[PDB]
DNA sequence: GGTGTACAAGTAGAAATGTCGTTT
DNA sequence: AAACGACATTTCATACTTGTACACCTGA
DNA sequence: GGTGTACAAGTAGAAATGTCGTTT
DNA sequence: AAACGACATTTCATACTTGTACACCTGA
DNA sequence: GGTGTACAAGTAGAAATGTCGTTT
DNA sequence: AAACGACATTTCATACTTGTACACCTGA
């Protein structure tokens, strides 16, 4: 009992015996019987065969034309990066499923695109560009990173759920979660840094606030616990906030220059250039996912615990990314690079 | 210039021809060269032939053998449906990359799990029983949502902006989306309807509240849009609305008592059991993507425009779902259902 | 609800053959 | 007998169709 | 900033097949 | 010469391993 | 975040006397 | 002494009006 590939491999075989076309088929005839291509087929075999070659393939076969290539497509997407498959479609005249298979033949893939801190405003962007700009100039004259000190303040929730994936064969229940409320308990970490470690940090009780005044207070007593803790700031210190209505007020700017430090230039809506913001508690966020202290002092013995486990390097290399963390900045002309 | 298979198709008709195998060497010598398979696996081959040789493929060879069995990473995910592979990989005492595969070789795919409204106490899951179960027993009596009017207040952000999902190469960036202000500009809607579509709705100029005595204001308005646009009730309106502390005061208790309305009870903390929510804020939560409000009158502009365009299917369809739902509610015991 | 995607199955052109009369 | 030349036939990966499964969103 | 999944390339047992001396 | 039978040797789809590239979350 | 209803705990009358007149 | 009426003065007893805390909408 024959087949069409394996015919033509006997015909391969029956011709490096020196034999004929027709002595070759009705070998196989009586080999294999009647159903076997005809000699015609094998006089055509012959022709190719002394030419030389192993066809293992038929070439490829006739085919409907391509109703729009692949460049075409390619070209709506370089209109508008992320449209729907359903819409493209209408674009195309073609189906759904249509465009699917094509876009999977090309090497495209959809990705869910980032979120970014706030609308910018065109001025607003020449703004960022500018203390980018200025502040990455003075860098280079002479590196001051050494002596920047830090800090911000960031919500810690008491509960931080987020909903668990689940390997399930298709249809089936993955593991859902209970939402996390809106309004529930939570403190209120202000954390302030250098480029070594953490200097001090306090925790605002349940249900707490920053005033003009309160500010005053925590910067009086970073200072109180600078002196002992970086112990010879020769080199004067170089403060780096965001321009919250509490930190910008008047109030604050005198107990800050009669500390005499001097206060880095910072460009509103700008988490992406605050090391605190896009290093520290970037780092945290993770840190704190899944996880719930139900009593405020669980959270200090967690941050406490959080710290000191921290590296030393963890911190300067969040401080140092600054640079070119601005050379990029200013690469955007004040947009937000990712 | 053949190989190993080619080499059991000429075996095969060597066979035919009544040629013995090590008849068919000579020629298999004489056609290829003597760069061809042994005699010993020619007669090998012709015993194999004698008796129906259908050389299917190469019989299975050896194989390390598995580690862990199908069936026993299977009850680890009985016990953790949402593992990650890293951590299952680990009591299977084997790589990631490892299990990685035999997650695709058995079923298995990864879905995201619901968010659900709530934490729910053993004693709040009885009380939706109940009502489900207590509803759904006047229900199978005789069908009363024919006069089942209902109504719950929602939220409507003036910029909703969605996260935007784009097809691009591997590795080349997405398209990015400015994050929505956690509390800009926002209108409250108050809308109530039955079966046959919206008796009335108000929309809070931003920032407004609705308290005991607003509420009762609202009430009487609907009341005396509800005698006009529902002529049928001249000829007991069942008012089904939400435990909210506002629609639970005393005032509107004895307000509703004589409008003679009937009040279905309504299980606390069960967004999924009234029509409202689960039916018309979530028809609304998708046709307001990307949507940009900039006025207050074109959030007046666009409900209309909405509330008119849905035919009274759409509506009947809502409320008539209720039962199923209650159906749910019952044999989950109260648990939010899937 | 409402949408978006990718599998599942269908329904339409050259090569590889077949048929048949012609050439050696 | 052997091979060819010029038709018609049959063969099958292809480019698309529709039908639809089912992940995930949507209101809380 | 940290973690989680799949693609890539590499490294470890019975069938297919080989070598040789026996058996007709 | 043809075949076997017994003992040694080569072969390959397998089941894991390192490497990884990369989509995503993470912080406003 | 909003709000409202129950049960505080704290800051606002109607009976206790207290001090006078009296007169005999 | 001994009465007993006016009426200031000093408690005890309810009608207040903030106050804490728990409920239910909900959703960075
Ligand atoms: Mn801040």
């Amino acid at each position: 009992v024959p087949n069409k590939e394996q015919t033509r491999t006997v015909l391969i075989f029956c011709f490096h015996l020196k034999k004929t076309a027709a002595e070759s088929h009705r070998m196989l005839v009586e080999a294999f019987g009647e159903q076997v291509p005809t000699v015609k087929t094998c006089e055509r075999w012959f022709q190719r065969f002394k030419s030389g070659d192993f066809d293992v393939d038929d070439k490829e076969h006739g085919k409907p034309p391509k109703r729009y290539e692949d460049a075409e497509l390619q070209a709506l997407l370089d209109e508008d990066d992320a449209q729907t498959q359903k819409q493209l479609a209408e674009q195309l005249e073609v189906s759904q499923q249509a465009v699917s298979n094509r876009l999977r033949e090309m090497g495209k893939i959809q990705k869910v695109g980032r979120w970014v801190p706030h609308e910018l405003n065109e001025r607003q962007m020449e703004r960022r560009k500018n203390t980018c700009e200025i502040l990455l100039s003075r860098y280079k004259r002479k590196s001051f990173l050494h002596r920047i000190v830090t800090g911000d303040e960031k919500w810690i929730f008491f509960v931080n759920p987020k909903r668990k994936k689940s390997y399930v064969d298709p249809g089936q229940p993955a593991t859902s979660t209970a939402r996390p409320n809106r309004f529930g308990k939570k403190t209120m970490l202000c954390v302030w840094w250098d480029q070594s470690g953490v200097i001090y940090y306090e925790l605002l009780k349940p249900g707490e606030t920053v005033n003009a005044a309160r500010y005053q207070q925590q910067l009086i007593n970073l200072n109180r616990a600078l002196q002992r803790k970086r112990p010879e700031y020769q080199h004067r210190v170089i403060f780096l906030h965001d321009n919250a209505p509490s930190h910008t007020a008047r109030a604050v700017r005198d107990t800050l220059e009669t500390l005499n430090w001097e206060v880095l230039p910072h460009a509103a809506y700008s988490p992406d250039l605050a090391p605190s913001d896009y290093h520290l508690f970037a780092s945290m966020g993770h840190a704190l996912a899944e996880q719930r202290f139900d009593s405020y002092e669980s959270v200090k013995k967690w941050l406490d615990e959080w710290f000191a486990a921290k590296d030393d390097e963890f911190y300067w290399r969040g401080i140092h990314k600054l640079p070119e963390r601005w050379e990029k900045c200013v690469a955007s002309d004040g947009k937000y690079f990712e």
